[PDB]
């Protein structure tokens, strides 16, 4: 299937260069799979998401995304403007408030949340968690998401935007669960992006147009933003049986586009996420 004038992430995601247009993907596109996205929520009733998103659990007063934040996330997932996946199940955890925070209790508790709740979900492709946070490093956030990862799940985690060695932030700094950089249109690291040897992959960061709340369309910037190409394409690989929650982030460097990303420093993978996909 072809999108033509995608968001650049989309087709950055689908291609051997950068500086094209189009999207590529197979039309199977993630169905049966389903992907969490642990945040401050999903404006499920935006159009984009065709009644395929829904909230399923909160720690606040109310499960809606006050911020915008989760749903321009989930919109990278899933949409079907926006999205990786155009037809993956999304399931929204609102983890942080609608000034964006949370505290690290929380995300521990929302983590082990999903790890239990996917099995009161149908995800027979499998299952995939997109946590587009984090803070100072912490042993124990980085054994929530290791245990998330343990339990069958795809974890995929934004490494920061401190510009700085992702060691020191969480749950960036774990092992065993996917941590995507960002990269910009031009196939640099973007300035923000976090780097380190715990990087396993990167993801398009800069300028990323997807959904909002009040139904509406954005382009904001982050690793936030490259972590959902990450967990959608997971999803969209997973559909197509070509890799396993466990095995997926390696798939997806083993099958990266390798060395063509600037500015990536001594010691960090120099991998652009990439779909691998034949039209």
């Amino acid at each position: 299937a072809a999108q033509t004038n995608a968001p650049w992430g989309l087709a950055r995601i689908s291609s051997t260069s950068p500086g094209t247009s189009t999207y590529y993907y197979d039309e199977s596109a993630g169905q049966g799979s389903c992907v969490y996205v642990i945040d401050t929520g999903i404006e499920a009733s935006h159009p984009e998401f065709e009644g395929r998103a829904q909230m399923v659990k909160t720690y606040y007063y109310s499960s809606r995304d006050g911020n915008g934040h989760g749903t321009h996330c989930a919109g990278t997932v899933g949409s079907r403007t926006y999205g990786v996946a155009k037809k993956t199940q999304l399931f929204g955890v609102k983890v942080l408030d609608d000034n964006g925070s949370g505290q690290y209790s929380t995300i521990i508790a929302g983590m082990d949340f999903v790890a239990s709740d996917k099995n009161n979900r149908n995800c027979p492709k499998g299952v995939v968690a997109s946590l587009s946070l984090g803070g100072g490093y912490s042993s124990s956030v980085n054994s929530a998401a290791a245990r998330l990862q343990s339990s069958g799940v795809m974890v995929a985690v934004a490494a920061g935007n401190n510009n700085a060695d992702a060691r020191n932030y969480s749950p960036a700094s774990e092992p065993s669960v996917c941590t995507v950089g960002a990269s910009d249109r031009y196939d640099r690291r973007s300035s923000f992006s976090n780097y380190g040897s715990v990087l396993d992959i990167f993801g398009p960061g800069t300028d990323i147009l997807s959904t909002w709340i009040g139904g509406s369309t954005r382009s904001i910037s982050g690793t936030s933003m490259a972590t959902p190409h990450v967990a959608g394409l997971a999803a969209y690989l997973m559909t197509l049986g070509k890799t396993t929650a466990a095995s997926a982030c390696r798939y997806i460097a083993d099958t990266a586009n390798k060395g063509d990303l600037s500015n990536i420093p001594f010691g960090t993978v120099n991998l652009l996420a990439y779909n691998n996909y034949q039209a």
